[PDB]
């Protein structure tokens, strides 16, 4: 990223080194990319790259015998270079993700295989996935939202770095109701007193996603406040992660929630289906169900449908016959300042103040004034 | 065990084979044993029986310090041929086993670990039946013996080869009781679908304890009609296993049972420990509460002390007072007879159809005296 092309003559890169790390910064100017793996090689007969690409062409209705698969493994990269193959086979067998029909040998996707596929899910964590909403199915808490969000919570990868001995004050702190919710999944109070007491990360053991299970329960904490409109302050304050490992965090579980309720209307389960449903539209926005018309409009986020709510525009229908200055007005009064605001200056009429994508500069009154034309626009769409 | 010494002149030896495998049988004549590994080898610088080991010395006394470990490094067999000793001693301290005070660095034990001890029982074992038993005393069932044998069911063997159609069987016939325990334990009934529908045994992954689970719920109702008193030919009928595989499996539990009593009187788990100080000597027998007294006599098993118990000879007490010639009759309705038995042949009045332990032929007659006699000697004791 040194060097403007057109502007400047040469891009300067300087590396700054200590005596003692001399050597190794001399290896990095000196150093070159390393060749490109297949990521699907093989104490690895089978592995989740090959099973999902697998699963992909005979679900999909491009590969139904045998002859077809070791076709397809020559396509592969892994075979660009130049047995595991009847190994994954075998696997998507024993965990009814295929069907087999001795024309001999001939493969065919079953429910679980067509749902995981139209799911666009992993076939790996399908397997634990597909457990633990028959687990739920069997007894499942509906007094708060809690239970779930737990089962549209990811847990495939770490978003923050979690303090434990902030999480055992929270769960002290927390209502009988949401401690039900804990129970019923694996939440035990003696795991979470051996880590803040002993940093033992341990993990090391793979029956040890009794790990993730505490980092999920804690992660669905947060996404309950965000789907309750809590401060994205509070939030910061009380768990101990910053806004931007947040926001990766809800765009993550908004795109999850709406497999897992693909994964569900494939199987059939209508009424885990129906509860699911409303969960991908609440965790984009970190908004509660009645904001749900008002987020339609393109520039009307969470803060801004809060505000025009609590003023009497509850709908887009509401909106659209809303004068615009009035509009304009609640929006200046969501505004955050440091200090306790919400001097005339008529020089700031022209001042863009509002972003959107792919973005003119928007002032506060032409915001209001497309916000009021897109709910006019959308109110003749609903017709 | 070839030749009878001072018997045979010589003893003669005939490997039987094929065409085929008549390589392999050469192999065998000319083989010679392999070299005695140590079973304390270190991908893996932690090892279970290096983990047992460090732990008995530290618990019991006689290695507290860090130069202690090593110095006991060099008396093994495994340092015997000519950093592993480091890492045991912290999973100790990671797994709340052994305690450390910073006298620079000295090890003591915990009350876990002077527990473990104190069981018998293997560290690496000892963690998931420290959290079986801590689930358990979360939610326990106590109408009948089902639950509480479960906690003494061992599972770190195959006793036998389960049929699971025939388990499946069973599990639909089973009453709702012990369905509630299946439930609360981890049996689930699609498992068991998946494993009568297919042979698929897989626990290729190490979170397939799921396989032992459904293993040692199947033993548990194999030991609760043990100690019901069924016959073990409906056992064998029932489950199909035979009558040693049975044998080998209630010497082994009553070891076991013995061994978690143990580890739950040095936890202070009173509650705990008072329910399961009862099945020891009942999987021994295979024996109701009622028969606990009789089998006190050394003649006297399940069989011998259900007849003497169903005639009016309730406690050892009573054998005391017994008619001798009236206990040799009791007796003699004990057998098991092909025909529906239970001329007079008086040859047989020396007949020892009796067997005992380093014993001497005993008859009817001679074993009944004895079983009086004893029963005398005891009820003195017992005052
Ligand atoms: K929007
Ligand atoms: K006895």
């Amino acid at each position: 990223r040194a060097g403007r092309k057109g502007v400047d003559t040469v891009g300067e890169s300087i590396l700054i080194c200590k005596n003692s790390e001399k050597s190794k910064g001399i290896a990095l100017l000196q150093g070159s990319l390393k060749p490109v793996r297949s990521c699907l090689q093989r104490g690895e007969e089978v592995t989740g790259s090959m099973i999902r690409a697998i699963l992909e062409i005979i679900v999909g209705g491009v590969a139904s015998t045998s002859q077809d698969m070791h076709t397809y493994a020559a396509c592969t990269f892994l075979a660009a270079s130049m047995g595991a193959i009847e190994a994954c086979v075998m696997w998507l067998l024993e965990n009814e993700f295929i069907q087999s029909t001795e024309e001999g040998k001939v493969y065919h996707p079953t429910h679980l295989g067509s749902a995981t596929l139209s799911s666009s899910l992993s076939p790996a964590d399908t397997l634990d996935i597909f457990a633990d909403l028959q687990r739920a199915m069997k007894g499942f808490v509906l007094e708060n939202d809690l239970h779930i969000l737990y089962l549209v919570t990811p847990m495939f990868e770490d978003w923050t770095t979690i303090d434990w001995y902030r999480f055992f004050c929270l769960w002290e702190k927390l209502p009988t109701s949401m401690k039900r919710v804990a129970e019923l999944v694996g939440v035990e109070e003696g795991f979470l007193a051996r880590c803040v007491k002993g940093k033992v990360v341990a993990r090391t053991e793979r029956q040890h996603r009794q790990m993730a299970i505490h980092k999920r329960f804690f992660t669905s904490l947060v996404l309950l406040d965000l789907i309750s409109e809590v401060p994205l302050r509070e939030i910061n304050q009380k768990y101990g992660c910053n806004r931007g490992q947040i926001q990766s965090l809800q765009q993550s579980a908004a795109v999850y929630a709406g497999m897992i309720t693909v994964f569900s209307n494939r199987l059939g389960w209508h009424n885990m289906e129906l509860l699911l449903s409303q969960f991908q539209k609440r965790l984009t926005f970190g908004i509660q169900r009645e904001l749900c018309d008002l987020v339609r409009v393109s520039l009307l986020n969470a803060q801004r449908a809060r505000v025009l709510y609590a003023s009497g525009f509850h709908t887009v229908a509401d909106l659209a016959r809303a004068n615009i200055v009035e509009v304009e007005v609640i929006l200046k009064n969501a505004v955050p300042f440091k200090s306790a605001r919400k001097e005339a200056v008529e020089e700031r009429r022209n001042m863009r103040t509002i972003w959107v994508t792919g973005r003119k500069g928007l002032t506060e009154r032409e915001a209001a004034a497309l916000i009021v034309e897109e709910a006019r626009m959308i109110l003749q769409q609903d017709l």
